[PDB]
């Protein structure tokens, strides 16, 4: 039933998720200037040169563009993860206006929109059982501003004029997400859940500091997009976040400053 809206948007979740109010949602608030420096933290290691992208998937939320996931091909580690964790999909979350979109919030800031490359643990196996796991998941988090273009990800934005409305696909091949990261890899870390139901309490966070730069046409390609199905009536795909939730008994850490 879940989606964005008045009446099944974030606020209706808990109705079919419970969890929606545990311990260790996300997203949150990033307090800068509460977020313990951890100097004990590692670098990330993000190892994506033979990452193989398969297909673009609008799910009806978001899109997803997958990847290959059955070898260690796109794989991230270090940082405050103790495996190795591997690259399933990416999405993002977005707004209506410029100024909203982001999940997590820096100082109570928004952003355009946030990538999410979602990771599991190889100790589980496979993702579904890494999903009922504390440690399961990695979710490395970037946000969006809009100015200059991400040339990266423009092979992203002209593919979606074929996945405009939920259960389309296109092949997707020879992606590179390594086009969709900033300069700096300086993180914040904390252990939180799935931003979306099923709300699961299984993933480390991982949100960088630099944004990316996108440009305003490429957040208003993503704002074409339909949360229909093909003969339905239009549902723009806007505003597909879910708002901050309370950070209780959790600290941030920073691997910087
Ligand atoms: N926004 S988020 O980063 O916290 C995030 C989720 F919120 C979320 F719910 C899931 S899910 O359980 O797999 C959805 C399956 O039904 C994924 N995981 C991925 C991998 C599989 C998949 C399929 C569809 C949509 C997202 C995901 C997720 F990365
Ligand atoms: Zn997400």
């Amino acid at each position: 039933h879940w989606g964005y809206g008045k009446h099944n948007g974030p606020e209706h979740w808990h109705k079919d998720f419970p969890i929606a109010k545990g311990e260790r949602q996300s997203p949150v608030d990033i307090d800068t200037h509460t977020a313990k420096y951890d100097p004990s933290l590692k670098p990330l290691s993000v190892s994506y040169d033979q990452a193989t992208s398969l297909r673009i998937l609008n799910n009806g939320h978001a899109f997803n563009v997958e990847f290959d996931d059955s070898q260690d091909k796109a794989v991230l580690k270090g940082g405050p993860l103790d495996g190795t964790y591997r690259l399933i999909q990416f999405h993002f979350h977005w707004g209506s206006l410029d100024g909203q979109g982001s999940e997590h919030t820096v100082d109570k800031k928004k952003y355009a929109a946030e990538l999410h490359l979602v990771h599991w643990n190889t100790k589980y196996g496979d993702f579904g059982k890494a999903v009922q796991q504390p440690d399961g998941l990695a979710v490395l988090g970037i946000f969006l501003k809009v100015g200059s273009a991400k040339p990266g990800l423009q092979k992203v934005v002209d593919v979606l004029d074929s996945i405009k409305t939920k259960g389309k696909s296109a092949d997707f091949t020879n992606f590179d997400p390594r086009g969709l990261l900033p300069e700096s890899l300086d993180y914040w870390t904390y252990p939180g859940s799935l931003t979306t139901p099923p709300l699961l309490e299984c993933v480390t966070w991982i949100v960088l500091k630099e944004p990316i730069s996108v440009s305003s046409e490429q957040v208003l390609k993503f704002r074409k997009l339909n949360f229909n199905g093909e003969g339905e009536p239009e549902e723009l795909m806007v505003d597909n976040w879910r708002p901050a939730q309370p950070l209780k008994n959790r600290q941030i850490k920073a691997s910087f400053k």
